[PDB]
């Protein structure tokens, strides 16, 4: 009933994606998986980080379930995650951070959603060295903000607030220093907020906002922000609710959608069989909800929450004393899905 | 003994700076204050955000004590804080975050120092709109990284780690996406680390680093990073130890130094008399240490810690339990300094 492109990815990717596929299949939803390669795995196998066939598959299916993809630091290929977002026009990156009962966290009542502009800003891919012959004397990177990109991400945030019965959108910016890019984003946000008098609207400078998230994250409902600030703030929120092992993100465009964990390929624990699969499984729930399987999505989320509240078959990031591994935690979630 | 340029600043600035001055004088250190105006106050009084006389005074005295300065969002004058840092070549922004016994915080053992590049990156002041006639269709902002700016900030971080007997420098970057600017910063840091084999060296991508700071700030020692990332991370750290009301920063160049609170002018509580003066007082401590008054600095810090640990004369940001105002807390600290 559903044909979905499946990208196992790099590092801990293949294990957690395996786990998530098992959990999805436990719900009874019918999925034809279209397995494709990307990232470092594809570099190793096909000599390119993004085979044409992978992108063709996503453009045909319109739905993609993607494990984490390694991006090299300081050189090498540009992020395949970013290329995918831009090639498929997945302009909204929606990252819920909602507390899980039972976590060893200072807070237990976090309930926020980050809506991150997903196609431009400091992710435009525009940079250069300033060189004399072969000597690098400086470097520059260009952040790009368009009127039309800002309009769609901010309207997405307000529409989402309505659809989710949330009450407030907070626009996060650095418009005192970045008067042009951040300033244009903020000005457009104030402009669009008047179209949504049912929704409260305020704005915060990103550094004060980070302090406030650490001290009282309960203040936040929907956050809307640009690409890099969204990346940072959503990882902060993940930390608040118990780690990157827990949090998922939906990359939404008008014609396509790609679901993934927020975290990366975790090279420090690759092949050790201990990665928390919760984030990938929650990405599965979000994907199921998007494609019109809300009951299966709710059962997955309830099963994850029950297993984490019980606390006996969870990975070491969640319980340090007597933990199990990726596969055992996933099997516990499969059993709760079936009950 | 010491002639110091004094800038009361904006919003809560004048009250907290007043508090700090009293505490400094309670130590017995001899200060000739050279009062000058900057920021919005100067706009209102002199029609310019940075009178020439203010800059002349700082370049004559080489030491400046500066309350928070308002910067307008989306337009208006460029940050006077940034202009001062750049005009005086104050390339190192040093921000300690060390837990205060008695705070209502998840952690009690945070002990880290952020070393933020203070003159370039996304604070270079290079931006533009893309317009057709008067219609803004897009905007761009340019981050600038130079070889020599990176070299000097990273060497400052290692030298500071040695001088302070700290054991690890962590360089924070986004070099997977910002391959040219962040990538050059990272590459230079790796080269310079080999000049300091006594100092432990690693690197973190900024979003994972934010997650790690909220979950486990004890892993961090000295952080070295670029301008915007340093701003965001140091405010995160301020949150971890109990708020912006507590944390101070030193802007260091070879020929001058400017000491300030990390927080801003706090317009939401300006003129309410409730702002926490701790951050400004700690900025005074850092200033006293810099100008060769370490015992007075240590006495100020001890007095602040005693007053916060006691908890009876503290401002509402620390406890809305039995709260007092700015002037209370300052008098309590003066009395403690003064035994
Ligand atoms: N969109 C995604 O594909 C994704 C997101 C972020 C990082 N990136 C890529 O991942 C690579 C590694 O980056 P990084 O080390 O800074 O970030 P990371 O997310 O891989 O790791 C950060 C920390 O979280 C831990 N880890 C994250 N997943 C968690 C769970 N599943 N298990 C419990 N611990 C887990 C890691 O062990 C590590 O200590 C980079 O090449 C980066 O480009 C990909
Ligand atoms: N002077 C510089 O170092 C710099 C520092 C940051 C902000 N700026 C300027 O300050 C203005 C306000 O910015 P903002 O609102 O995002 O940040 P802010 O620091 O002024 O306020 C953030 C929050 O922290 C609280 N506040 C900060 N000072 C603390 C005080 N000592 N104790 C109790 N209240 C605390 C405020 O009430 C507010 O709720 C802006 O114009 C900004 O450019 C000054």
């Amino acid at each position: 009933m559903h044909k979905i492109t499946l990208i196992p990815g790099d590092g801990i990717g293949p294990s957690i994606v395996d786990a998530a596929v098992k959990v999805i299949e436990a719900t009874g939803v019918q999925v034809q998986w279209d397995t494709q390669s990307a990232g470092m795995a594809a570099v190793e196998k096909f000599g390119t980080p993004l085979p044409d066939a992978t992108l063709d598959s996503i453009r045909a299916n319109r739905i993609c379930f993607k494990g984490p993809l390694t991006t090299p630091v300081g050189g090498g290929y540009r992020s395949v995650n970013v290329t995918l977002r831009q090639a498929l026009n997945l302009y909204a990156n929606v990252r819920p951070a909602i507390s899980f009962e039972g976590t060893d966290t200072a807070f237990s009542d976090v309930n926020l959603v980050t809506v991150r502009e997903n196609t431009e800003g400091l992710y435009a891919g525009i940079e250069h060295f300033i060189k004399v012959d072969e000597e690098k004397i400086a470097a520059e990177s260009i952040a790009v903000v368009t009127r039309k990109g800002s309009e769609r991400i901010i309207r997405y945030a307000f529409d989402y607030a309505r659809r989710a019965r949330r009450k407030k959108v907070t626009l996060v910016h650095k418009a005192n220093i970045l008067k042009c890019t951040s300033g244009l984003f903020l000005e457009i946000g104030r402009e669009i907020a008047k179209e949504y008098p049912d929704i409260e609207f305020d704005d915060r400078i990103v550094d004060a906002c980070s302090m406030q998230m650490v001290m009282q994250p309960q203040r936040f409902d929907v956050l809307v922000t640009t690409n890099l600030f969204g990346d940072i703030l959503s990882d902060l929120a993940a930390g608040l609710i118990g780690g990157l092992g827990l949090t998922a993100g939906a990359n939404i465009g008008t014609d396509a959608a790609l679901f993934e964990a927020v975290h990366g390929s975790a090279p420090d624990i690759a092949d050790k069989g201990i990665a928390n699969p919760t984030a990938m499984i929650m990405a599965g729930a979000m994907m199921l909800e998007h494609i019109g399987e809300p009951d299966a999505a709710r059962r997955i989320e309830r099963a994850v929450r029950e297993v984490i509240e019980d606390g006996r078959s969870v990975t070491p990031d969640l319980a340090k004393d007597s933990p199990c591994g990726t596969a055992q935690m996933a099997e516990a979630i499969v059993e709760r899905v079936r009950q």
